[PDB]
């Protein structure tokens, strides 16, 4: 994700080499680049426009039709204006005493796949995980995610079909006090579209387990309707904080990058593989020096 973007703005920071000092003409020139770039990647007009206005506030203010190497002034105040879109300081859920957690999001989000992945991070930190396959329709996504906690060595609660959030919560309760537990991660139902029947359940199950966190689970792929998803989610249920799966897939990275702004949720972490290893801290600060490509490729 994010090559045709990085390349338009590396390309356009690259055309101001070479030239001297810049003038006011030159310096509209390449922002109004900047802005193409980010639309072309789909940001939107607002959020696009906002993200080239804090561009030419901050190179003003780094003199940059006085520099005598303005691309790299311009590199500096791109580079922050990515950072600080994306989410500006990284960022975690609260581990506390008490942690239960949603995972909510649509099929093909990479929601089952990044609790696995989720539960292991946090064994690695020294936390002790109970993993909730939480969809009370299909005994193969409950499977799913047993296969998946066996792999990462992470226990797992299977729902019942049909069960009540009150016999899950207690069935959930008995069993991490009995191993334990100290991060109960709740693999919501998976569906390809927002099934209306499945928001309102999911909202009973919220009332009822009352989580610390709900992380919505987002397939970056998907595009700007990433946004709309989170949108619905956190109008008919409420989130928490955010996951963006499949960064690592060909596709512009917009929605992405107004995520932060335009949904208001932190984002905890990112999906980078199809393996349980393959989700790490996302880092605002990481994929806007790569973007530009700065460091490590
Ligand atoms: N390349 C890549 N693939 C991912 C990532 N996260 C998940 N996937 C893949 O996306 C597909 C969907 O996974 P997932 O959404 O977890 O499972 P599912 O079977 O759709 C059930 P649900 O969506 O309800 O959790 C899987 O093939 C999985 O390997 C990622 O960060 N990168
Ligand atoms: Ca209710
Ligand atoms: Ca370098």
């Amino acid at each position: 994700m994010f090559q045709q973007l990085s390349a338009r703005l590396q390309e356009a920071i690259g055309r101001l080499r070479g030239r001297g000092r810049i003038t006011e003409e030159d310096l509209k020139a390449t922002l109004r680049e900047i802005r193409r770039a980010l639309m072309d990647a789909d940001v939107n007009l607002e959020v696009a426009r906002d993200f080239v206005e804090r561009v030419r506030e901050e190179a003003l203010g780094k003199q940059v039709l006085e520099s005598l190497t303005p691309a790299e002034v311009i590199l500096a105040t791109v580079y922050e204006a990515l950072k600080e879109a994306l989410g500006g300081e990284a960022r975690l859920p609260v581990l506390k005493d008490r942690n239960l957690w949603f995972l909510v999001g649509l099929q093909g989000s990479g929601k089952t796949t990044t609790a696995a992945k989720l539960a292991l991070y946090y064994k690695g930190k020294g936390r002790r995980p109970l993993l909730v396959a939480a969809d009370t329709q299909r005994p193969a996504a409950r499977e799913q995610l047993r296969l998946l906690g066996e792999k990462v060595g992470v226990p797992v609660l299977e729902v019942m079909d049909g069960e009540s959030p009150e016999s899950i919560r207690r069935r959930v309760e008995e069993k991490a006090r009995l191993e334990a537990r100290d991060l109960i991660l709740v693999d919501t139902a998976g569906r390809l579209q927002i099934d209306e029947p499945l928001m309102g359940e999911l909202a009973r199950l919220k009332e009822v387990l009352g989580p610390d966190e709900v992380l919505l689970v987002l397939d970056a792929m998907t595009g700007q309707e990433a946004l709309s998803v989170a949108r619905a989610f956190d109008e008919k249920v409420g989130v928490t904080g955010l996951v963006l799966t499949k960064l690592d897939g060909d596709a512009r990275g917009g929605a992405a990058l107004s995520a932060r702004h335009v949904t208001g949720k932190p984002i905890y972490f990112a999906g980078v593989s199809e393996k349980p290893e393959g989700l790490e801290p996302f880092y605002p600060e990481r994929l806007a020096g790569r973007i530009l490509g700065m460091g490590d490729v």
